[PDB]
């Protein structure tokens, strides 16, 4: 006992009592929560590494599999079959590729060429290369993933030192490396820490298991945690499994009274200085030169062979764990202590082998009685999770020390269970290693994988490139001619019709005007006052007056004596009954015109179809309804297309503002045009304004380029079949029904909803313009976003929640460019009407759609400016509606007539 | 009897209960949840914005400041004069200028031109114009704000809607109104809400005041809620003002079960259809309207005046709630509702006029019960902050109905009273309105207005404009020939001394070489072993070694002894103790080469300062203490400095880089110059990469330009005064202690701390590299940078932690750009040196600082950019150490030796 006393109370720092241990249990513990919080992660040695890994194999994964294995003591690539359905449950082969030191600590070119090589050289030994086998990636080092098939290398730990790797994607490295050989392709699906692929290999026979542990080379662990534990990724639904990454633990100090003047010294000569102290306390790579260093202190101080002391005494790196195992064999225990002490140099008497033994016992111990400490911990969690006074769980382990040392296992096992007395544990060790796991988190990456590259794939076609936006504009330039040109203007599709205003407000205009809008989302009486000369004012009223649907959808004698009905209340609520006043009238859809207080309804279009309408003057139309009442007569000056109104309204301002845009039910643009130019009337002296009903543009095919199964769905189930096709892909009376359609679509493809359309999915009219910019608002959380979803009747989590957004993003995105060009074309026409090099115009708009979207002005604005470089566009927003505009173009009307 | 027992059945729509009115106030406790929680809070119709008013007046408020109060009644400007110190109560004078409705419905230029032309006269009044007023405003409607400063218009609301102001800074907006005047300044200290003003009127003369309410033209309220429940302001500690905002409650069809059809047709009526409903339903605005359309439906079913409906009946506001209020009088209330009624022109009977107040009293009985509702709901949640089983606080409040209307107080607060009886409420009224109340927070606000702008006014030192960085790096360059010149180089302060390396690695190096790292955070010996030919490896072992505090700052041979201590303990380390060596001795300080084996050391720079060490060559010095231990011996085949080590490392894979640099604990820089322009070095033939130790720069005064008084508190108390003063700006060790008395200057001022220096403060080296990068980090919480300042000792609070870390920014960033500067006029040379227009250039970087800082790279990289168009660098991160480098340099150096 003299000997081995002494040693004892020499090493005395390195023997770890249970109340240390639940010590160093509760710092893990709170490094678990500082790794886990959003506030103190960016400070916590202890990461807590998401994985997307959301829980162990549930047996339905099939297919062949490749998998890496980097990081570990040996780099081995494997083959992985799985196949239930036939009889067959898990086969797998594997071949193990050296990698010399230098390699290791050379440049990660090497490393990753040597890599992509030996997937080269091991496909085409099974002769595979021809196969698109998915392929999982075991890298053991921490990593920052914001998906599976993402690994940005965080930092180097073990024998490893790669240039250029570090804050790099892995990932990425790989497949760089793979195409310079070219020999092959390669569908990295997936990347996952050795800790996480061992849990997913145990817990395939241990429906149980819900951590894995590595004591080999390094040492780390990962378990399952719940998502609403984990700040760092945004969800509250299930659990996904944490790299805890504990070999960083204590590297900010935290374990300065635990560590050693073994445990520095072993740093200052360790390839990462300063990092990783746990581990260095811990894994096989440390535990026998953390002996050899404990040794030759002794040896020096004479406790050691009369003090003698060789040189490979001091060599480092001369006293493995290896050599430390067989020590520890109770067999050859000391006999082997002889043979290694003996190869070193020195003379090893029997009590120096039972000394040396003994130091080894205490090390080996200490790392045992470690990672029982912060493996306690963890389990300690796991339980609190489940909020029950006893935890059962399998854990799946590996490495090379747990496996080849002789008393490891046990003393850990003992020491764990000691100290998490409410627990049942059992240690499941893998044989076959990672490789089984990795597969089995590659199945379902891939199978992920499919489901985005179809998703893709479909919104694909909505992406509209530089080129193809320019096509769109010069195919709007052209079918803008044919709208004006006499000759072609019965066969074109942009009517391009005349308004019959031919210049801006001057700022004449004086008097009282009833104004009507009606087309919008909206009908309204209004009710303007307008001065001229030293000082301008424009006084206005107005009330919304509901259309009933009956009557919207009724018959023309009906809506217009409701209209008429309402232009009556609206006089009393004003107190103006009485005398005979002009009226501005607004009515948003393409009407043929030969005054401005004449205009015939060319058809209709948006929500409207009222019957015994169309071919009509919409003017006579209303002069009947209101004679079939008496009760009020009125002069009604001007018919005025919204577009124009809007227009007039802003060029109030604003005399550069030459140009209408609507973004709202409907989509629409009106312009001042040269006389010279709008052929279908007569003249050519000064302008004119031009209603150009771009709506219809598309509706002969030129832009069955670009339109998908979707808008021509929604184009079918619209009342206005085959027309309007441009409009029905940018205003919100239809882009909502176009991501329904993609949904729905998406849904049955298996992508929402665990395929099951909702019925309310199925109701049209779901996504109005409201809600359908709610959900794009930016930074607005996936809680929000399924909330907002749950108000519709949308049973959806949040993973379907991304999906909706993304989809929206689309197509509002697509929306906003198709305008754009639509605007491009209009505007750069007008700057080569006028010859200039480069036209400052500004555009009065309105439009729900337009006010209300996060991103549509914005995204259409960069268009028009991309694209028409040569033209300088503002968009002054219309606040007060067409009333302005429209009484504006009235009193011309009045004015004209008089003079 | 029936009279009246009938209409209250008709319009038994508008009478709540009791049963019903908990409903409401249990809706809006959870609508007040939702402003609050970061997540819902976009999707709330009761947003809930932050104020920036910690808590009510104190007294400590003095001052003389002046408070606009617009979106009122009446838009008011008023004078508010205190201090107790010199004994003067509270004084203030008003005022009310006239707003025609055209201007608070045309453009917000006429609207803010007119507030500025009113505040213009107000202060041509009184003669106040020249004495610098601070300005406080009222406004009155719902504003988004980050400053307190600051004003985002939300939105609209009462009578106002005017063009152009919405999303936009009132502030900002007024500050130009007054601007195109130029008639005076004013300074627009802070803006606040008429709820947040008048609570604070009112918690000035009553504490326990924690609420602020307002029935006039519109209503609403605000509050005391405690921060750690604010989700959208970085905080916990204590308390702010929230503006409710209530007036929207339900705007999000929450409330469809409550409004009638006479609300519908107020809304379809009003400037704001379909927001601001809740309060369309309690407010001054409405009330008098909302009857009107009672009267006028009743009317028409012939219930009044023998159904007679004439038009003043019909139309629009012709029944004022002034009216409203009057009718509703104990004594005379049915002789005017005679009179008013008459003016109708309904010929009004003794019957009408008792029908019709009862009318009234449904109404704006109702008014009040809702106000009850959701003041209920606050005044709860005020009850579930404190704890205490009853709430005991104070209600300021305000607003003309709430004011001059007989019944309503009376039942208002009844109702209240009784809907959360678990309390004890008073009602102060407000009698200046809130213009008290607000230049009670002007005051607060232009305190700190003035702490900030001091704080800016010093910071300020520390930025460098465009130009500024040209004429630094102009001077750089200056130096730089100066160095190179034998005629001026004696008395160049930029040494440019040659490191004798002649050209980058050509990959014919190779052996063994051992190797010194001295001179960094870490002194650490090496191994390199390389490996030309076909298959070139580079292998490589290092153990870190520590100086002691004493043998760093001791003597020479102490030093040096040491040194040849470690390396001959790593002699034994690598086990290769015997053989005869060549060692690259890589030291960090300035010496003067006459061959790449000769050194003498020129000065001390940072950490060190070794006696007898100046003047001697350090090689020798070496030699010397390698002979007094006479153990092994070694073949110093060369010395050489970091930066050129670095460049080597980096060049050896890199071989387009000619540049090191070393930003860590010192700065400076090498590079490739033409052995021609080296005209210290006779010959005049390829090239010699220079160390330019530019640190210096600055030495002989040509930085006091842009030095501060911290730097020279800095550099004063520096170990080396007056040296190295360029580095003393960028480099690690020094930063932190430009932090320190920054940090320690403003205690004094106040602005931090407390004005208490601790302890901790006043301990240099405190703000490490480590640290100085962790407060910088991105997107960190507050809670974790206060967190780390209490690390280092440093009792900090939230708004310490801010300015602490802005400070941090402050200084890291100009380093950051200094060192830009610095290079680019290093590449810029190059670019001439070969006659190019454009130049690509890579250099190779290390230094701690480097590394870990956040920012620095960054600022420095997009610096080099900018001040040398012309140049593109790259900057490689060597990973490896200088140990390569040097060993490359060290192979050479033996094939000159060999030669
Ligand atoms: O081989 P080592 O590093 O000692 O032990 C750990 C290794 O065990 C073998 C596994 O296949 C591998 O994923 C793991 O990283
Ligand atoms: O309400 P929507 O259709 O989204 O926007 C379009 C409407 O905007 C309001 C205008 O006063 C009206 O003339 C126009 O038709
Ligand atoms: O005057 P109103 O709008 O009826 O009542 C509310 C008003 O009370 C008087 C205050 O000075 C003002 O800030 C507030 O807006
Ligand atoms: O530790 P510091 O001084 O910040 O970084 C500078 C040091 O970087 C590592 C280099 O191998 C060494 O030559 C240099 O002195
Ligand atoms: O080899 C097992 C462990 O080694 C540690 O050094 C790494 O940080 C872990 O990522 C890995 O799981
Ligand atoms: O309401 C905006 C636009 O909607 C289009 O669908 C109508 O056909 C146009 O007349 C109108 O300018
Ligand atoms: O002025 C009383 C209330 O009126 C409401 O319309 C505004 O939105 C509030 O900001 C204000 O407190
Ligand atoms: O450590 C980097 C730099 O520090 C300066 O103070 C030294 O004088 C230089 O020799 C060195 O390049
Ligand atoms: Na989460
Ligand atoms: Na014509
Ligand atoms: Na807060
Ligand atoms: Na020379």
């Amino acid at each position: 006992d003299d000997q081995v006393k002494k040693i004892d109370k020499y090493l005395y720092a390195m023997r770890l009592s249970d109340e240390t241990l639940i010590d160093i249990m509760t710092r893990f513990r709170k490094e678990m929560k500082n790794g886990l919080s959003r506030d103190f992660n960016p400070t916590a040695t202890v990461k807590m590494l998401p994985t997307f890994v959301r829980s162990i194999p549930d047996g339905s994964e099939k297919g062949d599999f490749i998998a890496l294995d980097l990081g570990g003591s040996s780099f081995r690539i494997l083959r992985v079959q799985v196949n239930h359905e036939k009889n067959q449950n898990v086969h797998m082969e594997s071949e193990v590729y050296d990698t010399p030191e230098n390699i290791v600590h050379g440049s990660g070119s090497q490393l990753f060429d040597h890599v992509a090589e030996c997937l080269g050289d091991f496909m085409e030994k099974r002769k595979i290369k021809d196969k698109k086998l998915p392929v999982g990636f075991t890298f053991s080092f921490p990593c920052q993933q914001s998906k599976i098939d993402e690994a940005i290398l965080i930092t180097w730990t073990k024998r490893f030192k790669a240039s250029g790797v570090e804050g790099a994607d892995v990932v990425k490295l790989l497949n760089k490396a793979i195409k310079k050989r070219g020999d092959y392709d390669a569908n990295i699906v997936a990347v996952v820490n050795d800790t996480v692929g061992t849990m997913m290999t145990c817990g395939y026979d241990d429906q149980h298991c819900e951590v894995g542990l590595i004591i080999g080379t390094g040492t780390n662990a990962c378990y399952m945690e719940e998502l609403r534990h984990i700040d760092l990724v945004e969800g509250d639904e299930g659990r996904m499994c944490i790299n805890t990454e504990w070999g960083a633990f204590g590297d900010d100090g935290s374990l300065e009274d635990i560590r050693t003047e073994f445990d520095r010294e072993i740093d200052r000569g360790s390839l990462n200085p300063g990092k990783q102290l746990f581990e260095k306390m811990v894994s096989g790579m440390y535990l026998g030169e953390l002996v050899r260093l404990i040794l030759v202190k002794m040896a020096k101080e004479g406790l050691l062979f009369e003090g003698r002391i060789t040189p490979e005494l001091l060599t480092r790196g001369k006293f493995n764990t290896s050599d430390v195992s067989a020590i520890e064999k109770n067999k050859e225990g000391l006999h082997n202590a002889k043979e290694i002490l003996t190869r070193l140099g020195v003379e090893p008497s029997d009590d120096d082998c039972v000394s040396v033994q003994h130091v080894c016992t205490i090390v080996s111990f200490r790392s045992a009685n470690l990672v029982a400490a912060t493996l306690g911990a963890i389990l300690n969690r796991l339980r609190d999770n489940k909020g029950t006074p006893r935890l059962r769980t399998t854990v799946g382990v590996d490495g090379s020390l747990y496996k080849t040392h002789p008393q490891y296992s046990r003393r850990f096992h003992k020491t764990l269970r000691r100290l998490v007395p409410d627990s049942d544990v059992r240690f499941l060790l893998s044989e076959s290693g990672s490789g089984k796991g990795a597969a089995m988190v590659t199945a379902v990456a891939y199978r992920l994988a499919e489901q985005h590259r179809q998703i893709e794939e479909t919104l694909a076609h909505f992406h509209l490139t530089k080129d193809m936006l320019l096509e769109v504009k010069k195919r709007m330039r052209a079918e803008m001619e044919l709208g004006l040109r006499k000759q072609t203007h019965n066969n074109a599709v942009v009517k391009m019709l005349p308004s019959f205003v031919r210049r801006t407000p001057d700022g004449t205009e004086n008097g009282d005007f009833l104004a009507l809008d009606l087309g919008g989302t909206n009908f309204r009486v209004l009710l303007v006052k307008i001065r001229s000369g030293k000082k301008r004012t424009v006084e206005m009223h107005n009330k919304i007056y509901a259309i009933p649907i009956e009557i919207m959808q009724g018959t023309g004698e009906e809506l217009f004596d409701h209209i008429v009905s309402c232009i009556s209340d609206f006089l009393d609520y004003m107190g103006i009954k009485g005398p005979r006043m002009p009226l501005g009238f607004t009515f948003s859809f393409p009407c043929q015109q030969t005054s401005l207080d004449a205009g015939i309804l060319i058809t209709w279009t948006k929500g409207f179809k009222a019957t015994d309408c169309v071919g009509h003057d919409v003017v006579t139309l209303l002069r009947d309804a209101i004679k079939r009442r008496e009760e009020f007569d009125l002069d009604v000056v001007a018919v005025v297309n919204d577009t124009v109104g809007t227009m007039m309204t802003c060029a109030y301002e604003e005399p550069t503002c030459e140009v209408g845009l609507i973004v709202g039910t409907g989509s629409n643009a009106c312009y001042m045009e040269e006389m010279k130019n709008v052929e279908m009337v007569e003249g050519d002296q000064g302008q004119m304004c031009i209603n150009m009903e771009w709506g219809a543009f598309g509706d002969n095919g030129c832009l069955d380029d670009i339109r998908t199964h979707y808008d021509r769905l929604v184009d079918e189930y619209s009342l206005n079949a085959g027309k309007q096709r441009y409009e029905k892909m940018i205003s919100g009376m239809y882009l909502g029904e176009i991501v329904r359609n993609i949904l729905i679509d998406f849904t049955k493809k298996g992508f929402l909803f665990r395929g099951q359309i909702s019925e309310t999915l199925k109701t049209r009219g779901i996504f109005e313009t409201k809600f359908l910019s709610q959900i794009e608002s930016d930074r607005l959380a996936l809680l929000q976003v399924r909330a907002i979803l749950q108000q519709l009747g949308l049973n959806s989590t949040c993973d379907d929640s991304i999906l909706v957004k993304t989809v929206c993003g689309v197509v509002s995105r697509r929306a906003a460019q198709l305008c754009g060009a639509g605007m491009a074309a209009v505007v750069d026409k007008i700057r080569e009407n006028r010859g200039l090099d480069r036209l400052n115009v500004t555009v009065g708009v309105d439009g729900t759609l337009y006010k209300l979207h996060p991103h549509f002005s914005r995204i259409m604005h960069q268009t028009v400016k991309e694209l028409s470089p040569k033209c300088n566009v503002s968009f002054l927003l219309s606040e007060d509606g067409s009333g302005k505009g429209a009484a504006l173009i009235t009193a011309v009307g009045v004015r004209l007539r008089t003079e």
